[PDB]
């Protein structure tokens, strides 16, 4: 019956993101509890902050500065994030970080225990909480527990470099259900596990390792098509309505993401440079806007990527700019999601070219936001999880800047008929694998496990 | 009475060049000067004749270039004279090459010289030139003009070879500077080393060598600036004149070098954006700066920093439909730049140190006197001694620069008119023609040794 | 039954070269290979003959060099194959040039080929070489040996041209790798693209093309290493042998490249100094690393960082009479390096990724078996599959590396002996002679198409 | 009668530096009070911390983090220090910094007032307290107040770039007595004042500006020769005694200072490089040791110079180093002054080549520390204040690295007879202008002013 969801952050009643709509859909159906970090530092030793509306309860706690630094800044974001995105060169393994990561998981488990009921189903989200099922088991919780990894799971040759990889695998197997964005992530997890210990598998997705039974499954996260199309078709704020009108004979190429090195933003700028260099006929007639709010700015590698991006914006505009034409608009700013939907609708090209992305919701949002009668074009990296389902996109390899540039040109000149075709085929896939479908499949699978 | 001018680079228009040509057109004579590469190391000089002027040019070796021009002149003299001892990179092989090429240049000029010539030498690459001429017996009236600042003793005396440089400069009969403070700095430097006697106004003796000093602040040709500024824009440029009906333009153009204080400028615009949010969406700062002298130690670390700062500032303050800062690392025709000046509401000229800065004067000569923009000018620019009606600022105080910018953007037509008319009267009175004529007339008056 | 070897750079000694020479001395034949500059772009190949071996070399254009060797091979293939996709810099002009030069090289070799030849191609610059040979009708047995790692699909498939590279590699009759995991990675890459059939042990079909794969971990010549190591030091070098009676020496030598994890190494020594203060004044870490391939994008940003880190670490932990870290950016003779190995108490070989790493094997072959040092070896070095008795570490865990270092410095003679004797037996059994003979014998067994 | 001294830091009874011995000499003679910052951040609102031994009292206060940042880190060390050392390119003028600088001076004056007596003579030290006389006057203190500037005072063309230069001059004239290290500093101050306002001068050193009367004077700070020679002749700690013996056929070149950009440390390393390059006969037979403890490490320009120095040490040793010979020993470490005296005595060459230095006590310490019967050689920059009196040093221009290298070679090979001559002439100058002489002259001059 009751659903408990915990994740690193939680969204209480009063700007609803992609994951939030999914969690809330699940919680609204079952009723239950959403538990996680308040996003605040300091004053940890105040009671849990609780809200209750109808059937759902929201609960949060603060974290100390040390715990945040070792758990979130260091281990999560400077070890697991770079490794799981195939950047060994960036991980900063240190023992205190690893100890902090275990400490906060144990802390969270301790806070959570009194709030649990015997029949609860428990859903844990993301790489911050890899050890969490294990911490629950050692505290006597026998409940069904599922995990969803929102990011890629790396192959053995990368995963096995983590000094702590073996402990991570052992603890992952304390979940009854492990969910991944793509088939390759699930396979990679099983591949790392099989390299470490004997695994017994039945029908691809049911396993035993060290005598522990667990299932695996793929649930590619999605969007709410009806909500996005509503938001997207709504009027722009007055100042932005004015701008849309002023851009009548300007084609807009648009990108938005957190400012992360996984997103390949410099490589993208270089591709835009390549478009400007080799297709001069677009000069003065196109614009590329990149919205990239700072993310995890306490972490050196994130400051580094931001500085690199600032330089490239200045260099490209410095070289291809004219007195009355700025080629590249770079905004280190966060935009409301409801507004982004409107901006996607008026953008001729959506450019989503990450080097590695668990899924990438921006790509699904962009084509849901389109006017089906006059849709823009998605240019999508083959390394985004989304590329598995959005095969009608212009799929590209961001390591070949000339290919990305060619695809940008192709997108800018595509006929109405072909834009519609490609759009309708993508939209059909994302309407058939909804965010509702995504949470319903996960919860249905979780309810099926016979608890220990 | 022939005039022989020599200067670094030549021209078979510009600003200094109109002054040299004007001086040559009056007297008749010869312009003698260098031209980069090599094209041909061991070749006869280029003797090309118009009517009164005879034009002669010559090459160089890549070894001479590096020690002479790329090293001593531009890695010791230029940074030191602009108050940056931290940027001097003295090596004796380069001092030696500096003297070598001066002596070479002197060797090629000697044959082309006539007894009754008056001779006029330009700028810091040729501080030693009159000494090398004296060593060859030439007794002619020779004058020097220094285009950059002359530093105070506490800076100049750090130069390992300051005392030679000082002995050599006193072989000129006349030494011209852009400001009184440059003239005084030189005299103070010379006074710290040796006894100098001033028996009458601006007339000196040191080590028994007689010489004069004087101030000739280089000027502009106001008519031609106004003519060029007034002309029709290229089509694509008149597409953003009435597109920015409600957007005011702050404008700067210069060479990339450490003396111009470009990052400091970006910081000042940031401070304007930060503390005066009224202006968002309604102003723009455009900076043009073509790369220069990235050959030795490459000041090009400043290009990189400007790229970063444009990206940073735009990323913070920009909007989907508004880019606060336009940074262009591109070459623009002089003619077009004159038109941009005219259509820009604010001229931002804030070097950290500048001999004169002709851009400040061009900006106000290019203005429509009926509806002129405002000049914001650094007090460390030599032009600030005369352009007293400019908004004068200390670039080390970015908030003062921002407040000036705010003041310039809100200034009434009446005040914009009287400030501009005031500056303009000054530039018309001391034009490039007046400048050259004053220097020549003074040089002519000297009795040769 | 002739052997034709081709490899990048040649030699009219080393390690691979003794293997190629040994294989050529047995069969007789020809070594065919490149040599940098140009010296002469359009010149006949260099046909120099000993007795059984005939040696042929040729030049190249600076455009071919940059796209072929400086770009695709070393800016795409090398970083990708060492698990650094973030360092790949793919441009199609360089892919094209990569194919161009392979085809050129194939054109010059064709005439020098004989019907009954066996052919042996070395390393990643020539992945396409057997395809270009097939296009010219040569049906000979051709084998390939890859000296560097072959990456897993998740890395390899990122290469814009991975599928061509895969089709081309299957034109070799035999493909040799340094480890089982490289062999498996290749097969997994090929399996992701197309159906491959393995009807019998290590024998495959793909697109109807038959080929074999196998593991030949490159080895050393143990006798000559021991001989060179045992010889008398140059005087000045035997001045610090018994000056450091009470000071133990940790020693590493390699090329500067990102795969070697040099800054990570310095960090590990710091962690040793930080957490084991017993060792202060009593140990030293010496790193030799000559600069390499600073031509394109210049990994030389690592030189700079090592300079910084040596200065930082010594500045923190040094004393008036003790320098913890000796970093030398200098070339040392092979002979001398063998002697340094022998007199060093700890051999530190901790690359982030390495095909094999011959230094690990040299270090233990050079040891006095009566009083040998300890090898600390990265698990990411191909040599770690065989040198199981080494102290095996994860360089991503600097404290584990430090603890290994501490363990190596305190290790009893008895344990130092059995670990070394164990590693040494392995290197003697699989020596450079065994390696070449195994590859040749397998290549000979194939029935030509 | 009673002397009050205030300075940014104070030295209570229980390692006595150069300035401290001078202050304490003065205080011991008059009796009185030494007042200043404790060096501690936080908990400002605890009572003044007071000690009393015989006739002297020591008093200190803590400063808040904000006050420290704006007063000490920002205005003092990132504006006044770079400007007064001719580095306009490094000053970081911002209004809040300037306001903080005034605030802390006012704060110090407020703390100090109740502790004053009508007949006190008051001695203020250094650029942190330029406004301090002024703050005292506005609080009704008529006492004789003297100031000593320990660093250079820059010419008008540099001074006048400080946005706040005019206020600084006005406030300086509230002192009855202003003391400088050299005649050029005093002249430079008067030059800046004369450029701003009409100054009336009698007999060079007695002035009026804005109707305010004040005197100027030069007091070049010095050393305690008898104490230094005692310390220097004492036995080395056992481990260092061992090292001295092991270096019998090695010539030592030695330098020590705070790691400051005023000291020209990179330029010095470059000169050592030049010695190694052009005089190879010293290879394996000399060593250069540079001790350079971090100073003001919170300030970006100080982190920058430290990083530059680390790189150059690694590069030089990387290039000229041998398996059993390290050319350059760099220690980012602070050494006790009593020990340094011993190290100076066993060093063949003292290398003191700052780009700009008010005086530089290390240079005077080095020759006081020498065995007069076998003295080492001082190589001294012409830009140290000390060069005015130590004319028998090998005087050099650090902007000419080949000249410094030549002087190093000359020093390394100098005959006993010439070493003795040069040493004895320097020692005579520093024994005749003692630290005792320095404080006695200052106090004698201060007692002479007729208080307002
Ligand atoms: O200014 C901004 C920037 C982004 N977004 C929204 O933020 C979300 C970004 O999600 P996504 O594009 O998926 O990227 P990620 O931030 O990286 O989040 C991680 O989690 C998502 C959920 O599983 C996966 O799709 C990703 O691959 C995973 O890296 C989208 O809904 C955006 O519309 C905003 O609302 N405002
Ligand atoms: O590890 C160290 C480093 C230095 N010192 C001592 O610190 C003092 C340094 O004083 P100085 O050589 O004069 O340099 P500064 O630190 O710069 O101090 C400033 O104040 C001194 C007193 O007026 C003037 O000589 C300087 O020119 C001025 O810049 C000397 O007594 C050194 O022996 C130590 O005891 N241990």
């Amino acid at each position: 019956s009751r659903l408990v969801v915990v994740s690193n952050r939680i969204a209480p009643p009063d700007s609803a993101g992609g994951l939030a709509v999914g969690i809330l859909g699940a919680l609204k159906a079952a009723g239950g509890l959403w538990f996680g970090w308040s996003g605040e530092t300091g004053n940890e030793d105040q009671p849990l902050k609780k809200v209750k509306k109808g059937n759902i309860t929201w609960a949060s706690f603060n974290l100390s500065e040390q715990d945040l630094d070792e758990y979130y800044n260091q281990f999560s974001n400077a070890v697991l994030w770079p490794a799981f995105h195939y950047r060994l060169d960036l991980v900063q393994f240190q023992r205190p970080a690893w100890d902090g990561y275990l400490r906060v998981n144990a802390l969270l488990a301790d806070k959570l225990l009194p709030l649990l009921q015997d029949d609860d189903i428990i859903w844990i989200h993301d790489y911050h909480l890899l050890p969490f099922a294990h911490e629950l088991r050692k505290r006597g919780v026998n409940n069904r527990i599922g995990f969803f990894l929102h990011i890629p799971f790396p192959t053995p040759e990368i995963f096995n470099a983590l000094p702590t990889y073996d402990t991570l695998l052992e603890q992952l197997c304390d979940y009854d259900l492990l969910g991944f964005q793509t088939e390759n992530d699930r396979l990679a997890f099983l591949d790392c596990l099989s390299n470490l210990t004997r695994v017994t598998t039945r029908s691809a997705k049911s396993h035993t390792a060290w005598g522990k039974a667990f299932r695996t499954e793929v649930y590619p996260i999605g969007i709410e098509p009806k909500e996005i199309a509503k938001q997207a078709a709504g009027p722009l704020p007055p100042k932005l309505a004015q701008l849309k009108a002023e851009l009548k004979n300007v084609q807009n190429i648009f990108s938005v993401e957190r400012l992360d090195y996984s997103k390949g933003l410099p490589e993208r700028f270089l591709a835009y440079e390549a478009l400007l260099e080799k297709y001069p006929q677009h000069h003065g007639k196109i614009r590329y806007t990149q919205i990239a709010p700072t993310s995890r700015g306490d972490v050196q590698a994130y400051q580094d990527i931001r500085h690199q991006l600032e330089n490239e914006a200045g260099r490209i505009n410095g070289k291809y700019g004219q007195l009355g034409w700025t080629p590249l608009y770079y905004l280190n700013q966060h935009f409301d999601r409801k507004l982004l939907m409107k901006i996607f609708r008026y953008s001729d090209v959506g450019l989503v070219t990450p080097l590695r992305d668990g899924m990438n919701l921006v790509a699904k949002e962009y084509v849901a936001a389109q006017d089906p009668a006059n849709p823009g074009v998605l240019v999508l990296s083959q390394f985004a999880g989304a590329a598995n389902e959005l095969t009608s996109a212009l799929i590209v390899n961001p390591y070949d800047r000339d290919e990305v540039a060619a695809a940008l040109d192709r997108a800018l000149t595509m006929s109405l008929a072909e834009r519609i075709s490609r759009h309708a085929e993508m939209l059909d896939v994302i309407v058939k694998n909804d965010i509702n479908h995504w949470q319903e499949c996960f919860i249905s699978d979780l309810k099926q496990i016979v608890p220990r």
